[PDB]
């Protein structure tokens, strides 16, 4: 199949995601709806439950809502059995209609349906080319109290309809008891409960073994993808082995969610998404649109700004995906404002790079604050909408245009209202100019494009004021005015004759995974895969076509390796970076060092005999490690990603900037487990 096809699972840039809070989209079958006070049919009461279901999201399929839309993507609420208590915060009843408190991850919440429900829903989304994606949230169970047991359903975990354990009296520690987080440091936020929430304990084997099971349940039923709440709330060892296990078994595209608040650039995100194996939500990209289109508390300078950062800041920036809001935070749309701000930043995040997600209801200018306000019912399914018609204009764009879907973001004009962008890929470009200020026109003078020489005509046929574009010899434009509130976009397609690698996935893997490689010039007669010097051709490469190209990973030792491919003609693509080859089967193993003194700025970090633990190059050292939570300095410990049952030899270090300590005496040795996890308490060797 082409890049652009339902079947890859492995790609989304050229999707548009369109993010269902299930329970407040439609209900289609009223027969499954909770009863008595966990249920209000009206939906005035949005902390209970409004019956919207799988049926409902089936039937909006079929009535050509999305489809008429331009989504070719779904998020849905998490689909695992939820507690059935209705909990009391301080006078207010609240229902666990937004999917989030689990209870069993092997079953489905009955309110959505059954699990025939579900294959339903995939069948009738895969008929329409609809991709689903399903929210997954492993960092606990539910809220629980461990001393008031008769609370909630005291965070209780089952398996399949069997009692795995309850938050109080946990002998078998299936949680973690360190009491609540303060969000004041990212180890303080892992292994302390967030909220009330029963955080589950990831260095549990069976709370391991268990998770990764449960995932593969889903996998099985043939999911497109997988959103992981709360990232940031989890080791990050233990959520690479999860995401080993995923591609290791049926990869799928994963991003998980790590909250930036405004301003917000953190290093050890830009790490979790380079490293991970899983890309993000792209929280600096959404707080900069919305400071900007909505609070206007920044202007272009500091969107082009968060442009070029990010592209630098992520090794994948095509993976991240971006939206203008979500559950978590107020509607784009304040009930007052101008609806051209929403139109504007949707038509800018739809042509943007990345993988462009669009909260239910925004087409249709919802409004609302926070938790719950920002989740009432879609009060409509109109298509008449100015913003329906924008995203339906823009969203065929990313499977049409491989500049919008793959290519790289150049700015070409700009002022503190206005910003035009060039969008660049093979044979393919596309120009986007917005101008923020709702009162004045600016006149744009000294533009300068890719595109060939003629005249271009809007594509968004001047729903937003755009206009046409004329494009002397040079590409450069003639000038022309931009109306207020303008928005426009041009482009040019054509054949791409020298390979381009434009995407590839999973991004991580162990030998003999079948990788997806995506963009344009392969040709149609298979050529030769390069990992690294290693090249591949034959049988290995499972199938070849001018977008994409199947292959399977060569047998090379872990580490990482940059990919080329090779036409049939011998003329090389360019080179796409990051691929990183697993030792194997990989397991979640906890490493703790005794004693291990150091100087205020001065971290310990661990490496080791295999990739996985850097091959002995302290440019590649995993930490720096932990000493507050589980263990207090001067003992460190730190969650690590290991390939399962290999013998490894390993050493710590103390590093000061790029000025590194080792650990004196000779490498510690330890052949990890098989399955499960497992601890390795030694002491720091001077
Ligand atoms: O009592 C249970 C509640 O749980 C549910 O909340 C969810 C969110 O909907 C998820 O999308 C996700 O979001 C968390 C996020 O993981 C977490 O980081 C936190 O964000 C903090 C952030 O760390 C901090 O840096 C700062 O910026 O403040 C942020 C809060 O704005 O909060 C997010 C939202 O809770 O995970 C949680 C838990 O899975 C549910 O939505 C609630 O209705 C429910 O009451
Ligand atoms: O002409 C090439 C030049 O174009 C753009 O510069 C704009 C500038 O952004 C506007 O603010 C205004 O000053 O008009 C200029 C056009 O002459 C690009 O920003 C710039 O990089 C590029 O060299
Ligand atoms: O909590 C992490 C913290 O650990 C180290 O700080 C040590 C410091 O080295 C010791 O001399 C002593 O004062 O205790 C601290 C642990 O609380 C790192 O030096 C520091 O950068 C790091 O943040
Ligand atoms: O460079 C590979 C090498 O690294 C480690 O050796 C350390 C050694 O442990 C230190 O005491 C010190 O001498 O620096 C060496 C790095 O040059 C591993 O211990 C070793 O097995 C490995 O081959
Ligand atoms: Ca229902
Ligand atoms: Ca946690």
């Amino acid at each position: 199949a082409p890049d652009t096809s339902v079947s890859n699972k492995q790609n989304f840039s050229t999707d548009v995601i369109y993010q269902i809070f299930t329970d407040r989209f439609s209900d289609g079958n009223p027969a499954n709806n909770p009863t008595g006070a966990a249920f209000d049919g009206t939906c005035t009461n949005l902390r209970l439950y409004c019956g919207g279901d799988w049926q409902g999201i089936i039937n909006k399929i079929n009535d050509g809502y999305l489809t008429g839309m331009g989504v070719t993507a779904i998020w849905i609420s998490q689909p695992v059995e939820n507690i059935y208590s209705i909990i009391n915060y301080s006078g207010v009843n609240n229902t666990a209609y937004h999917g989030y408190w689990a209870r069993d991850f092997k079953k489905t919440n009955p309110a959505y349906g059954t699990i025939a429900d579900f294959q339903n829903l995939i069948a009738a989304a895969h008929a329409k080319n609809i991709k689903v994606i399903i929210d997954f949230a492993p960092n606990h169970t539910s809220p629980a109290s461990s001393d008031q047991p008769s609370f909630a359903e005291n965070g209780r975990l089952y398996d399949n309809g069997t009692l795995l354990g309850g938050y109080t009296n946990d002998t078998q520690n299936l949680f973690h008891h360190n009491g609540g987080t303060d969000f004041s440091t990212t180890e303080n936020g892992i292994y302390k409960n967030l909220y009330d929430l029963a955080d589950l304990n990831h260095n549990n084997s069976t709370v391991d073994v268990y998770l990764k099971d449960a995932i593969k349940m889903w996998l099985d039923l043939g999911i497109d993808g997988i959103r992981m709440d709360a990232v940031k709330h989890m080791p990050f060892g233990w959520q690479k082995s999860f995401m080993a296990a995923v591609n290791n078994y049926k990869p799928v595209f994963t991003f998980g969610e790590w909250f930036l608040g405004v301003n917000e650039v953190s290093p050890e995100n830009h790490k979790f998404a380079n490293e991970s194996g899983m890309s993000l939500l792209d929280f600096r990209f959404a707080q900069k649109v919305r400071q900007v289109f909505r609070d206007n508390t920044d202007n272009m300078y500091g969107l082009k700004a968060m442009l070029e950062g990010s592209a630098a800041d992520y090794a994948q920036v095509d993976d991240q995906v971006t939206f203008i809001d979500n559950h978590d935070m107020e509607r784009f749309h304040a009930s007052n404002a101008n609806r051209r701000k929403l139109e504007q930043a949707l038509a800018f995040t739809l042509t943007s790079r990345g993988v462009p997600a669009i909260y239910y209801g925004t087409e249709q200018y919802m409004s609302g604050g926070t938790d719950p306000d920002n989740r009432a019912r879609i009060p409509s399914f109109s298509t008449s909408t100015t913003a329906y018609q924008v995203i339906q204009k823009l969203a065929p764009l990313r499977k049409c245009n491989p500049a919008i879907a793959y290519g790289s973001t150049q700015e070409r004009w700009i002022n503190n209202d206005v910003l035009i962008y060039e969008r660049k890929f093979g044979s393919n470009v596309a120009v986007v100019a917005v101008n923020r200020n709702l009162n004045a026109p600016a006149s744009i003078s000294g533009l300068v494009t890719s595109l060939p020489q003629g005249s271009y005509n809007d594509v968004l046929g001047g729903l937003l004021n755009g206009n046409t574009l004329s494009v002397g010899s040079g590409g450069a434009a003639s000038n022309f005015t931009l109306a207020a509130g303008g928005t426009a976009v041009w482009q040019y397609t054509a054949a791409t004759a020298t390979p381009t690698i434009g995407h590839v996935g999973p991004m991580m893997a162990k030998p003999g995974v079948t990788i997806t490689i995506d963009g344009r010039g392969f040709g149609s007669s298979k050529g030769t895969v390069y990992f690294g010097t290693t090249a591949v051709s034959g049988a290995d490469i499972t199938s070849w076509e001018d977008t994409q190209i199947k292959v399977k990973i060569p047998a090379v030792a872990g580490g990482n390796y940059n990919i080329k491919v090779a036409n049939a003609a011998g003329t090389a693509s360019n080179v796409y970076d990051n691929f990183e080859v697993l030792s194997g089967d990989q397991v979640s193993v906890r490493f703790v060092v005794n004693n291990a003194t150091t100087a205020l700025g001065q971290n310990v970090y661990l490496t080791g005999s295999v990739s996985e633990l850097g091959n002995w190059d302290p440019a590649k050292a995993i930490g720096p490690m932990y000493n507050q939570v589980v263990y207090q300095y001067p003992n460190w410990y730190y969650d690590v990603s290991v390939p399962a049952g290999k013998t490894i030899e390993f050493k710590f270090l103390k590093k000061q900037g790029s000025t590194v300590t080792w650990e004196g005496g000779s490498n510690h040795t330890f052949t990890a487990p098989s399955s499960g996890t497992a601890t390795i308490n030694v002491n720091w060797q001077p």
